[PDB]
């Protein structure tokens, strides 16, 4: 089960950080469900797993990304021999959804980032903020700044044609 | 008329970049008016000028910041001898105003940043983006990222005492 799962209030409608999490997968455990949340990006930090959507089964490993979007019927499962760990960021809002439409990643909902990608670092930085989250110290501003950085980095690394 | 004056559409209501500008003052000249815009932060990059608000007269120079807020009756004028250049960023939105009210400088509306302040660099970066603004290249995302960075840096350097 998950070592970290932070849920935030839905207070913003243009851009909102909904949740984040870290899960070390267990062999023989996966999830099979219709996505209820707006958008959830997963980054694979260790091991191996499968992501299945619309009859396509992807074998993913460290460096891979998969994104869940509202209404998708998905199945994602840790490998038996070497189960993955993933980090995730769930987010919503009218700006978020417009920016997701500017990246090719929402075509297949899977990507592989380069070893020098800013995407992993932003997700990890957002998770660190989540651990000691304090809006009185304006951690709410920092999280939203990082979410804008994350969506910019997805468009930069996985652009749609101009 | 100005080195830069980019005006943006009011498309966001929580956080919006309204405008960006760079102006080289003409000696002895400036502006005297009631502020109509939501919030406009100015950073003095060169020279000297005067900012007058609510019976106070500030003699500002490079490193100084002044902020214009809706309803303020202001006058700001370049010095006769060595007229200032300033950069500005106008912004609006419900969350923008909440964040601005976590700073100590919404009454005085004038500050001096430390020489290692992130504030000057963010404003400069926003002006550079504004010069070749292209939403097709997602410059709109970059400007909002920088506005969050700017409000975070203002709160870090000018924190309202929290209880
Ligand atoms: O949201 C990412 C998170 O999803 C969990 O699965 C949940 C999902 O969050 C929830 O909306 C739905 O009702 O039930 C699912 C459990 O079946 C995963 O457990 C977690 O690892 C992340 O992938
Ligand atoms: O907004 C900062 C910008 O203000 C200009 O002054 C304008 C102002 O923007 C406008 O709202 C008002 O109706 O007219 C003013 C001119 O009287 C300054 O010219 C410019 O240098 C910036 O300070
Ligand atoms: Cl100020
Ligand atoms: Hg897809
Ligand atoms: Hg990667
Ligand atoms: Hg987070
Ligand atoms: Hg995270
Ligand atoms: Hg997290
Ligand atoms: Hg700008
Ligand atoms: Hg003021
Ligand atoms: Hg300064
Ligand atoms: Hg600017």
């Amino acid at each position: 089960m998950q070592i970290l799962w932070k849920k935030y209030v839905k207070e913003n409608f243009e851009m909102n950080v909904d949740e984040c999490g870290i899960e070390q997968g267990i062999p023989g455990l996966g999830y099979n469900y219709e996505v209820l949340k707006n958008a959830v990006i997963h980054y694979v930090t260790k091991g191996y797993g499968t992501f299945k959507f619309n009859g396509k089964v992807y074998n993913l490993k460290q460096g891979d990304i998969f994104i869940l979007l509202k209404g998708m019927q998905v199945e994602y499962v840790a490998s038996i021999d070497d189960p993955w760990e993933y980090y995730w960021i769930g987010f919503s809002g009218s700006n978020a959804n417009e920016y997701l439409n500017r990246t090719s990643i929402t075509n297949s909902c899977v990507a592989n980032c380069e070893e020098n990608s800013k995407i992993p670092q932003i997700i990890l930085n957002m998770c660190e903020i989540s651990k000691t989250y304090n809006p009185s110290r304006s951690d709410d501003i920092l999280l939203l700044k990082e979410l804008y950085s994350l969506l910019y980095a997805l468009i930069e690394e996985f652009p749609k044609p101009f």
